[PDB]
């Protein structure tokens, strides 16, 4: 459990950031080179708030599977010189379980702050706050709002973006490799 | 960092609980017996809500030096039949001064969250919110309200409670061991 905080704190520090748009405050996982990462329903508009500096979003896909169904993650690329440190390598090619996974969050509401929430099993299909939604995670931890874009790790592995939960369970989607190259 | 991590969320599950007082939501670590510890400025009445629990407060000690200092912490004794398992042999004899500490926060705001706030020296004298105050820890972590009461450790060393910051500092009340027995 320690090894996997271990990991978590170093992948935020390294590729983390803070993003404010206009549906709210989230944190934001840099992939590779200009690329990132958002709950759907962060809804990012044409400019975002990027650690407190307005940046402009180059293109964003809004994630479905073939059949069309919510996946719940958007795809921004971003111009900023910059180029984030290529991550991809941590990204599995299907849903990942753990026993002991972390869920890091990088806003102003919560600053650098991590989660044990122990065991993630793929859950697969949810009706999300009425969206027909499928390939999430699924984790016994009491989440809250505010936490959206939330990173959940393991020592080795990014898993996948927080995107919701009801009291005493939270989801993330999962994160896989193959949506990137 | 992970052994600090792993350490604060076995104490956290095994001697902390979310408190209310009527000046608002806290995390309270039980110390032995059925005395446990808020900051001084939880103000606790009469009565508190213990894990949205009614419980009684049988006595309160707002804790000063000999000069009569300001330290920030009270401490409570509670009716209830059950005893805390006594963690005292965690709690130092003098200020600890740690190189990796982790901030624990058990509440509504924030459940069950860590914080690495990396690096604690004794900060010594602190003039905190217009109070002359000492025996302050300080780390260099960009705290928030709805904190306070938040235990700070390192493997194997409850360092003290958190009670205050401003913006990219925070401060913790050192918990020293002869504060019980
Ligand atoms: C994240 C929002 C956020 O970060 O705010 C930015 C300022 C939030 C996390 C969630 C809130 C309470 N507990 C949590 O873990 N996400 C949601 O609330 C999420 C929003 C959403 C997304 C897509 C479509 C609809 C709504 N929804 C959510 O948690 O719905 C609860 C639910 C669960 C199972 C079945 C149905 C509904
Ligand atoms: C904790 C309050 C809390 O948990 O609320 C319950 C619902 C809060 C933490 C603090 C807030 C912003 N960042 C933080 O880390 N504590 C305080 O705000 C604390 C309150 C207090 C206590 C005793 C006397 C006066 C005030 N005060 C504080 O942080 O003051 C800032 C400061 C720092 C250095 C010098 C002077 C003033």
């Amino acid at each position: 459990m320690g090894p996997a905080f271990e990991f978590a704190v170093a992948m935020m520090k390294r590729n983390s950031s803070t993003v404010k748009t206009e549906y709210g405050e989230f944190t934001m996982l840099g992939i590779y080179d200009r690329w990132a990462v958002l709950p759907r329903h962060a809804k990012p508009g044409p400019t975002i708030l990027m650690n407190d500096q307005e940046v402009g979003v180059l293109d964003a896909k809004e994630l479905v599977d073939k059949d069309g169904t919510n996946l719940e993650l958007t795809l921004l690329k971003l111009n900023r010189n910059e180029k984030f440190r290529d991550i991809r390598g941590f990204l599995a090619k299907e849903e990942v379980e753990v026993n002991e996974a972390v869920l890091a969050i990088n806003t102003s509401k919560f600053p650098n702050m991590y989660i044990p929430v122990g065991q993630v099993t793929e859950y697969g299909f949810l009706n999300l706050g009425g969206t027909p939604t499928k390939r999430m995670l699924m984790y016994n931890f009491p989440t809250r709002a505010g936490q959206c874009g939330g990173v959940l790790m393991s020592t080795g592995k990014v898993l996948g973006i927080h995107v919701g939960g009801n009291g005493h369970q939270g989801f993330s989607a999962a994160l896989l490799k193959h949506y990137f190259n």
